């Protein structure tokens, strides 16, 4: 038969394969849907009232609709495919993509004098539609949990979906919109029904999985000297102190002085602290010390910042307060863990091109020079982009984001995620799933009110995300061997990227994508 | 229905106070080729806009901090305390992953766009 | 003229993806924190376009 | 002395949006008055009453 | 129990006013509210705040 | 299959277009 | 339109100094002609402020 | 002209610069703009212009 109860409405596909530039990954996960808001649309605010502050008030909606997340790489990649990856590529980008939806089950809980029993309804039905036309609010790159999970065992939970709207405290303005999801044309499945699409992505750059071997100020010959002169002295060395214009070649030795043609990338100070204890200040200036943005009169952090180098050298300990992505350690508490668990990541590959996270940019002069007045200079916190400049955009981990979408405005500048990812103006769409509600024995005379009353029920069934990716091989001459991902041969107790003895796969660090070099 | 008065054209260039420069220039209209009217004469023409963005109508119902899922706690976490809370006030490092309640501190794509100062009045 | 012969627009509209005019665009630390020195941050009057901004254009009117 | 013609053609973008609830949009009080909104006075003076903005349909972000 | 789908199809006329002045329109007021004009509540129950009529165009006579 | 138990009979359509004149309005309630 | 005569058929060079009242921000140098120009450049040249209504009230852009 | 310079040797310390990877490296020879306003001709960046040596110029000092 074409679809039936008896029978499997697709299979589980998870390989990895490997031609030339193209390297294809494919993912099944086994989920599971609850039953949410009872079925209902509620109204979600946090107001300014009682003890949360201005700066986290909201206004939204919370839907009784789930939604499936890949926006995560490990999901895709192996560990072992991430090395390949990393290891012997000077970029990549996705180019399609390919989603499923089967062996959809529906089962519906009974309870009975504390005995609980599940058993299949059949006749039941499971919604599913994609937002192909980006009409809903956009959740995905927002770095929320819930996608599919790293480790192919693990069966998941579906996340449930809910937006917000434009909202003056706990209050909602004339502008914000109010979106329901019924009124969207969507596809309903029985078991033995199955769903699925396919989505190829809108031209983006490669990322850069190569970090320079040159940095830009170092950029030219030792043995040459500038056919160009700078202003060496305004004073005759010595007793005399007379003023006088001297010039002098920017040579080898004097490198610092020699004139250049491309600067160092943008920057917004970020405030430095460090993983000893001892050494950091003996204040809570967690919020009052960092960086932020106000946006109609809310002050929001600013997380993870402008892309710029964690630490100069040797300052490993060191890292920006919000300047960096941060990966709890697997088992890792949600709030107030120590330090010990998290996974601070590391944006040191891109210091040569990008300014540190916790130095200025550089300084500028502050008033003209005198007969009587002496020179000024003044520091720079805050560097905007100018002609000239040339960065480096944040890296992604093997447990990061992918993509995110370009917000539909007027204008904006490097539109590559903050996060890190690719940038798309129409990425892959928001797939939305929903257990179609099934009524409790209606009462027998008409009621003019709306059933509230419902069969308890939830879903299960097998999700495949499968995508081309478009390697960039390397074209290096280097004569040395290069710094490479390697898991080191010494004994241990567990498997790095395995299971523990509970059955617990763990990721036991952040796993960058700059590893090869490439010239300046 | 209103009849109106045509504009008279007038032109600037590079000046030093009220004097010119050697670079500024200065431009005679009838050295131009124009076409000459006596009445049941004439004229006309036609032109097409080179290739622009559409003016955008449309104002914003999300702002660009509200981005995010309420119900959903991020996968990463943020620095929210140096010192310990209470009397002890010795350094620490404690991580926390930004969720729905404390919405300000979690990590976002896009930021909002530049500004130059401009000084506040009231009516 | 007074201001009741004036129309004085509004570009409120904006305010969700742009900064509010008269307000600064936040703020950035001064200084790197130290074991004896405290953490410090300045404000930002003026501020250039960086990497991962949006914004909306200015309103055209009848 | 003469007529001028000024001919224009200009390409909309329409509305997508599948927000269930009603949008803002610009209208014309229904409150009586002395003068009607961009008409003519007594006199024969056309007049413009206030700015009148593009921007009343919402978008999502 | 069931699904149930009505769709129906409706023919338009347009407007050919040449009214000069802003006509009047339905439009939902910006100014903030604790709950938004035909949308749910914070319980989950949708509510029509208001009838909403079919005549705001004008037309002479 | 054509009409099985384990099988959709039918869809979910709640949708509004407007083209020309023409509105077509699409419903769909449990 | 009326086009009067302009500049009594002359052009002629206009400067604003430093000397007397004015400031140096407010200098300049140029010319006036004895020609007119027609200009469009405004929305309501084009746009009937009901047309602006249904353009504001049903368009993305 | 020597004397209207202030007398130090703010060469260095004066000129305006970048800092990477804990190295300050010298603004040579800067984004481009306007070495003097009129009549300062005099005057030009200590850094933010483009210089070359006459023929048979010694390299240093
Ligand atoms: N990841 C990503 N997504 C989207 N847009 C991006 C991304 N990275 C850079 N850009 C921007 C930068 C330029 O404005 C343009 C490509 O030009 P080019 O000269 O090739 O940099 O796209
Ligand atoms: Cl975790
Ligand atoms: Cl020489
Ligand atoms: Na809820
Ligand atoms: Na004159």
């Amino acid at each position: 038969g074409a679809d039936g109860v008896g029978n499997s409405s697709g299979n589980w596909h998870c390989d990895s394969t490997w031609l030339g530039d193209r390297v294809i990954t494919t993912s099944t996960r086994t989920w599971a849907l609850p039953t949410y808001n009872n079925h209902l649309y509620k109204q979600i605010s946090n107001g300014t009232s009682g003890g949360s502050t201005n700066d986290n008030t909201y206004f939204g909606y919370s839907t009784p609709w789930g939604y499936f997340d890949f926006n995560r790489f490990h999901c895709h990649f192996s560990p072992r495919d991430w090395q390949r990856l990393i290891n012997n590529n000077w970029g990549f980008r996705p180019k399609r993509l390919n989603f499923k939806l089967f062996n959809i089950q529906v089962k519906e809980v009974t309870t009975n004098e504390g005995t609980k029993t599940i058993a299949n309804n059949l006749t039941s039905t499971v919604q599913v539609f994609t937002d192909s036309e980006y009409q809903l609010p956009y959740v995905l790159g927002s770095a929320h949990q819930g996608c599919l999970p790293p480790f192919p065992a693990d069966v998941f939970m579906v996340p449930q979906y809910g937006y917000l709207t434009l909202n003056n405290g706990s209050q909602a303005l004339g502008r914000s919109s109010f979106y329901c999801l019924e009124y969207f044309p969507s596809q309903m499945l029985r078991t033995g029904n199955n769903f699925q699409f396919s989505y190829t992505f809108e031209d983006v750059p490669f990322h850069s999985s190569y970090a320079h071997s040159q940095s830009l100020d170092r950029l030219m010959n030792p043995l040459i000297d500038q056919y160009l002169y700078y202003l060496v002295r305004t004073q005759t060395t010595g007793t005399g102190g007379t003023q006088t214009l001297a010039f002098s070649q920017a040579g080898p030795s004097s490198m610092a002085n020699q004139a250049r043609n491309w600067v160092p990338g943008p920057c917004y100070r970020q405030q430095r602290v460090s993983t000893t204890t001892n050494q950091n200040n003996n204040s809570n200036f967690a919020w009052t010390g960092a960086a932020k943005f106000k946006l109609n009169g809310r002050d929001s952090l600013m997380n993870p910042g402008v892309a710029m180098a964690s630490h100069k050298d040797d300052d490993d300990r060191f890292f920006p307060s919000s300047g960096v992505l941060i990966f709890g350690k697997q088992g890792a508490g949600n709030d107030g863990v120590d330090y010990s668990q998290v996974l601070i990541t590391d944006e040191e590959e891109i210091k040569a091109t990008n300014p540190v996270a916790t130095e200025e940019y550089g300084a500028v002069a502050i008033n003209n020079q005198a007969a009587n007045t002496q020179a000024q200079t003044g520091l720079v916190h805050n560097q905007g982009v100018i002609p000239g400049m040339v960065w480096q955009n944040r890296d992604v981990y093997l447990q990061g984001p992918i993509w995110a979408k370009i917000p539909h405005t007027d204008g904006n500048f490097h539109p590559s995620p903050l996060m890190g990812g690719f940038g798309l103006k129409h990425p892959p769409p928001q797939i939305l799933i929903k257990n179609t509600p099934v009524p409790a024995d209606p009462p027998l005379t008409f009621n003019q009110a709306k059933l509230n009353s419902f069969i308890t029920q939830y879903s299960t069934g097998q999700v495949s995300v499968e995508i081309e990716w478009e390697l960039q091989k390397e074209n290096s001459k280097r004569w040395n061997p290069e710094i490479q991902y390697t898991s080191n041969y010494y004994k241990s107790t567990n498997v790095d990227f395995a299971v523990n003895t509970e059955g617990v796969y763990s990721e036991p660090r952040p796993i960058g994508t700059r590893y090869l070099t490439r010239n300046l």
